[PDB]
DNA sequence: CGAAACTGTCTCACGACGTTTTGC
DNA sequence: GCAAAACGTCGTGAGACAGTTTCG
């Protein structure tokens, strides 16, 4: 439950609004009660020759990791608890991705809840829809509508 | 000669390191003495549906303008004086583009002497080589080397 | 089972120039 | 003659997912 310096949050919020992404996904997966996993991800993408900057975010944020994918790299943070702590503090300084950060926080708080009702889980999936709508979504497939394959 | 708020600068620096570009160019033009114009530009690019963010920047920075170019728009700041003032205050919070910022600042401060000595003009055209090397330059064509057509 | 990771890629939304036209 | 504006383009450097797997 680390407390972040405001100057750091202000700059990073700007950077996140730029090269960052706040993602919410519904991943079909049979091992789950509702045959889908609710996935949340905070990420920052950057050309690999500049990964030092992402590695630094790992150290500064105190959690997450950097993944290499060729000419580009990403700082990824998915652990729900640290993500909630982080987005809570980052959120007030965001200008382009604040709505989605808030939706993510809202989803996180409703996870245990939605993981018990086919309709509560479906409501949460509705939140995921909104986040995707707010992002420049171009290759999305699984939506709350598709999860509504739960009826039967 | 406007003084910007620190939290505004902190956020913007991060956003600039993300979607911005600090540019220096040598534009071949016959109307100039040394057949080239020293052009400097600070710009922030964004998908046109988010043009409001760029329009808002024009108000917050107090100078500059937004141009449209298809699916994308750009906030542009070229006026050398407000540019110098703006970058002077932003530069300390930059992390990926701090070097190019200080170089632009330096080019501006040396512009006057650059007009006289055809040799100082080439040394300034050096500063611009440096800036392009720092950016992810890939379509550049006019360098200090080409300027050396100042040999007759 | 389920939190989180490992792995790959579609379609841009940017970055970083260049070329031309003004205007004092 | 130089500053600032206009208008147009190369080649990504991002964003935003998808899909399958690890293992307490
Ligand atoms: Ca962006
Ligand atoms: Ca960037
Ligand atoms: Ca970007």
């Amino acid at each position: 439950n680390t407390k972040y310096n405001k100057e750091f949050l202000l700059y990073l919020a700007g950077f996140v609004d730029g090269d960052g992404s706040i993602i919410a996904q519904i991943k079909p997966n049979q091992s789950y009660k509702f045959k889908h996993q609710l996935s949340l991800t905070f990420q920052v993408t950057q050309k690999t020759q500049r990964r030092w900057f992402l590695d630094k975010l790992v150290d500064e944020i105190g959690v997450g990791y950097v993944r290499d994918r060729g000419s580009v790299s990403d700082y990824i943070l998915s652990e729900i608890k640290p993500l909630h702590n982080f987005l809570t503090q980052l959120q007030p300084f965001l200008k382009l991705k604040q709505k989605q950060a808030n939706l993510v926080l809202k989803i996180i708080e409703q996870l245990p809840s939605a993981k018990e009702s086919p309709d509560k889980f479906l409501e949460v999936c509705t939140w995921v829809d909104q986040i995707a709508a707010l992002n420049d979504s171009k290759t999305r497939k699984t939506t709350s509508e598709t999860v509504r394959a739960v009826l039967d």
